[PDB]
């Protein structure tokens, strides 16, 4: 694996709390098929079922400004939080800079 | 159970390219251990080993700036692109609905 973890949560009334574990793949040697060609797959087809559609969003939302970085030992994470729709969403960012 | 898909990519030399699998697991309800306790690991542990530091901070960096939306059928994705040290990032992120 090269794997990195991240948090994310809501306030309010009905708040959610998730892990979410980015798992990364370098597509720069592609797979093989069956037939000995290169496999294109891993570089345009999508994984699923994907979570509900505003978890997605909130993750992926584009937020510029942190509100501070977090540290213990030699880890650093970021704390974001911001609005979408009318939910207040933190999420928790691994921020080796 | 509950998975999206975003792309990360360098411009120039030594340039990059990297699939990165999200995975979304829900904490409302923490599993169990052999004692019948809750097990709070999902919430504090993180998973390894890690890919290149320069890379997590890529992919992860905060960013507010949106290039522009790419669109077919139902699915909407948001292209990001931005400077990292002396290295320029695009990342493509799944955004519904825009
Ligand atoms: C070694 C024991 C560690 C246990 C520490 C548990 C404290 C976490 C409490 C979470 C509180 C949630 N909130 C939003 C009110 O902060
Ligand atoms: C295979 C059926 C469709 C052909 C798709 C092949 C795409 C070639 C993409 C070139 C990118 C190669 N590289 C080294 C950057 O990964
Ligand atoms: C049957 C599907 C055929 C798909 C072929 C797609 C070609 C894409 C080539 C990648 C382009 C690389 N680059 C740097 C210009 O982005
Ligand atoms: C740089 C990535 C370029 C590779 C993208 C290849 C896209 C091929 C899509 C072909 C559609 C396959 N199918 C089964 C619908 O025919
Ligand atoms: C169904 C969603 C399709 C997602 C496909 C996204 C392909 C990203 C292409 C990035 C390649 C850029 N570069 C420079 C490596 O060629
Ligand atoms: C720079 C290379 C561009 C690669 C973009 C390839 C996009 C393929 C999209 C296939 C998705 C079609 N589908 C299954 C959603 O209907
Ligand atoms: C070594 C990494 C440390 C991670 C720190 C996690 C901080 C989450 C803080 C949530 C509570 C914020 N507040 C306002 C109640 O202090
Ligand atoms: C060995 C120390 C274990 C302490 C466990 C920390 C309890 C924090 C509870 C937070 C509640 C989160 N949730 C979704 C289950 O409500
Ligand atoms: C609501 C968020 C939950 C945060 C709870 C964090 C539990 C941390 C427990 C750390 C204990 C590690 N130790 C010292 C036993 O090895
Ligand atoms: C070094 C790893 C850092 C552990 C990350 C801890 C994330 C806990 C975030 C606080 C959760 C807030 N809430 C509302 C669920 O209590
Ligand atoms: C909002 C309250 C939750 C804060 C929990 C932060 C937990 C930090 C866990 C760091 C782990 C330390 N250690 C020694 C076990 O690695
Ligand atoms: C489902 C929509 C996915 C579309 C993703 C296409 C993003 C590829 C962008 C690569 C380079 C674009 N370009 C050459 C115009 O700069
Ligand atoms: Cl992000």
């Amino acid at each position: 694996e090269a794997c990195v973890t991240s948090w994310l949560w809501s306030e309010g009334e009905g708040a959610v709390f998730y892990r979410v574990d980015l798992h990364f793949t370098n597509l720069g040697t592609p797979p093989l098929d069956e037939d000995g060609r290169w496999d294109p797959a891993l570089m345009y087809n999508p994984c699923g079922p994907e979570p509900p559609a505003h978890v997605v969003r909130a993750y992926n939302q584009p937020a510029g400004d942190v509100r501070g970085v977090w540290g213990k030992g030699e880890r650093t994470y970021a704390e974001q939080d911001f609005r979408v729709g009318g939910t207040r969403w933190h999420r928790l960012l691994r921020m080796p800079v």
